[PDB]
DNA sequence: TTTTTTTTTTTTTTTTTTTT
DNA sequence: TTTTTTTTTTTTTTTTTTTT
């Protein structure tokens, strides 16, 4: 266990080196509870920093990390931020992947595979049932 | 055993020389009991000095030190201070590391790997259990 | 020998695959004589196409190509175009390299190592002589 | 010989890696003629880009480079810019060094050792003569 | 054996000359029994003088001294004085070192390496046991 | 010759290491012309920075430096500043020494031996003549 | 023939790159 | 006496048809 001021793919040694992803690969698993959010500015745009209890795991090393702060990429950030608003404490758990990206300045794009089944409306459930009926 | 007025990475000869860390490395192991804290001012900001029984160990020399005073870096200081308040006596034990830090005035950043398992809520334990279930 | 309508790094199989250059590497050697130039438009901007006698050589295969048309990258294009104007026939010979490029959409940047010694003024020759004098 | 769009310590592979200079070391030798200057803006401030004939030499590899553009560090930039103004063509030649710099974000500071003897007033020449007289 | 009115680093010829310590060095070994203490005033502050049986040994000469009075530096003085109170007779034994001290008016700082194992609480013993368990 | 932004004993490698001067020793020779002065603030007090043409020479290496800025110790600073006021250009030349200093935080004190004979009143000249008469 | 000299809190960190 | 800062970047390449 390593205590970190802020939990990032770089802190937990999961950020790939540029032009290094030849196949889809998992990097980290991040789970925790979120109490609040704050918006900050950087050279590359605005970002959200989360407050709560967070644990992190690298998969090429098995190292386990823990923090009270979390900065995620923009996609996971958008999803979680849409999932949190106000005084409610939000539980989350996700596995972060890396995929090759031609026409990318880094050569990879991040993927998101959640580990908690998310909420789906009864209507799309009906659609899945209809699909599973014919064939 | 060497008795020191105050226990620091510099006292126990663990402070790296600037621009000297090429790979992650452990410097010291510090354990003790804390009775109180005091806040002091310096050129570079405020700092906390701890009172109690403290023992220290360098890893490149095996030298063992002991003191009744302790000054830590800011991160460990914040964690321990949040862990101590009032008349209670707090036991602690940590291993201090050094990591390279590009864009740093010293070239390194300190790491914290505790040796006593810290307290985690039942909720995050449930999250870890859920993660360990699928795969 | 393979006759090609237009000589390009893609025609002679020298264009690297995106996110594939880990170290500096030579791709092709191109030499020929230039009689004229024409300017054309594409999605990514304007380009110059050269007319004359051109031969090309891949270095990972030894394959030899020959054409009467030549399209080069923008840097080599600028140099050669500045070297050609009017009815004069211009001889040229260059070796094309590939270098890693972080923050690049392809991961590499092209290099130019000429094989004919280019023209340098007597003044810079004097400067080189002065440099070679002290030490 | 390698032709480069702009000549920099990074282009000619002379820029040291952060936290790598343990002793004073020469990196490059740059000589050329300057015809004009242009001022540009970046994240870290304004910079001057020079136009003319420039040749460069790395000392750990012997590689020789040549360009028509030149961007230098701020100190050499200030000196040369003060040395150039208007339509005059300015000859210059300098050897660039690297020195350790505690309290530096990179760990090194650049040095300048010119290879052409610069201009000194007759008064300071008189001073040097007086110094060389007593002892 | 040399009998001295008061035992000091100066009496036993162990006090370093200013600006003379280039590396850590042992100066003296002092052991004895303490019966009482007295507080005295000087230009540089107050000091404690001890009464009992004291023997001293220089390490660069092997000379052996003995006295019934003892004046120590402030750190050893504080430790021993905290170790003595009342009619009890206190046994002690310590080795005195010298360490370089930049920003010091003498260039050195004294070190204390006791030769009798001191008293440590069962709690810190438990901590040392826990530390010695994981790795 | 090395061009430096500011000329100091540290820039020209003349500053002694603490607790290193065992005998009087010359470090540097500094001569130049002064056009103006500016007052700046630091942690340790205010200081004067000089503008003009300055050359410097280390004596343990023979290295020669040159700058347009100069910061001196407090004594030389006071003397020169008293020697400069207004639009006049002031010529100066001095040899800087180092002397042991017991009760000093560095172990040395700087000395000043000018190389240009300074101005003495006719009265003190008369005194020297009277002294040289009797014996 | 004497009490004299020794010590100081220092440094260490920063959001960055990923997508189109 | 000590300090009195210094450096980082300052982009690249992609295509530019071909056959029936």
């Amino acid at each position: 266990m390593e205590i970190v001021s802020k939990l990032t793919l770089k802190t937990i040694g999961a950020q790939p080196k540029p032009h290094s992803v030849k196949e889809n690969t998992a990097l980290a698993s991040i789970y925790g509870r979120v109490r609040g959010k704050k918006v900050g500015q950087s050279t590359f745009g605005d970002f959200i920093k989360f407050e709560g209890e967070f644990e992190g795991v690298n998969i090429a090393t098995g190292e386990v990390f823990r923090s009270g702060a979390l900065i995620l990429p923009k996609v996971l950030e958008s999803l979680l931020a849409g999932a949190v608003d106000g005084e409610n404490t939000v539980d989350f758990a996700v596995e972060i992947w890396a995929k090759p990206s031609e026409k990318g300045n880094t050569g990879y794009e991040y993927g998101v595979k959640p580990l908690i089944e998310p909420a789906a409306s009864d209507e799309l459930a009906a659609l899945r049932n209809q699909v599973k009926a014919a064939l």
